[PDB]
C-alpha cells in the first residue's frame, strides 16, 4: 500500500479525459457474539476492468465482484460478519439487483457502501435506487471525516500524515439534498 493509494484513486477528479477508470476499496472484519476480531489488519482491492492477461477486456463490474468476494470465503451463518466497501460511483443496473438478492440471502451480514458521487444510470430507475437503498444494502455519502478513517487503514500514514478540508463535504450536502429526496419519498 502507498501513503497516496487511496488519495490517487479518489484524486481521479481529472480522470474526466474520455477513459472510465474505476477504483474499489473493501475490507473484511469478523465478529462474534462474546468477543469482536477486527481483521482491518489486512485488505484487498476490487476493479471494474476485466483481466488483462486473458486479452482484451471481457467484460467485469467493480462493485459486482465485491458482492461474489463474499460467498467465495464460505463465511458461517451462525457467526457475525461485517463487512465495508468504499466506492465512488453508481453501480450498474445488473448490480442493483444481486445488491437487493444477496442479502435476502445473508442478512447476517452487515454489509454498508459509501458513494462520494451518485449518478443515475438511467432515467425512470429511480425505484431501483428506492430499493436499493432498501436491499440493496445501507448506502451513505462519504464524507471528509469518513475518508480520514480510510486515509489511515488503507495507507500507512506513519511518516505520511493526511490533510482534509470541508471542500469536498460541502459538495456531499448538495448530493444529499438529492438523494434525499429518493429517501424522503419513503413511503411508510
Ligand atoms: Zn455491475
Amino acid at each position: 500500500m502507498d501513503p497516496p493509494t487511496f488519495t490517487f484513486n479518489f484524486n481521479n477528479e481529472p480522470w474526466v479525459r474520455g477513459r472510465h477508470e474505476t477504483y474499489l476499496c473493501y475490507e473484511v472484519e469478523r465478529m462474534h457474539n462474546d468477543t469482536w476480531v477486527l481483521l482491518n489488519q489486512r485488505r484487498g482491492f476490487l476493479c471494474n476492468q476485466a483481466p488483462h492477461k486473458h486479452g482484451f477486456l471481457e467484460g467485469r463490474h467493480a462493485e459486482l465482484c465485491f458482492l461474489d468476494v463474499i460467498p467465495f470465503w464460505k463465511l458461517d451463518l451462525d457467526q457475525d460478519y461485517r463487512v465495508t466497501c468504499f466506492t465512488s460511483w453508481s453501480p450498474c443496473f445488473s448490480c442493483a439487483q444481486e445488491m437487493a438478492k444477496f442479502i435476502s440471502k445473508n442478512k447476517h451480514v452487515s454489509l454498508c457502501i459509501f458513494t462520494a458521487r451518485i449518478y443515475d444510470d438511467q432515467g425512470r430507475c429511480q425505484e431501483g435506487l428506492r430499493t436499493l437503498a432498501e436491499a440493496g444494502a445501507k448506502i451513505s455519502i462519504m464524507t471528509y471525516s469518513e475518508f480520514k478513517h480510510c486515509w489511515d487503514t488503507f495507507v500507512d500514514h506513519q511518516g505520511c500524515p493526511f490533510q482534509p478540508w470541508d471542500g469536498l463535504d460541502e459538495h456531499s450536502q448538495d448530493l444529499s439534498g438529492r438523494l434525499r429526496a429518493i429517501l424522503q419519498n419513503q413511503e411508510n
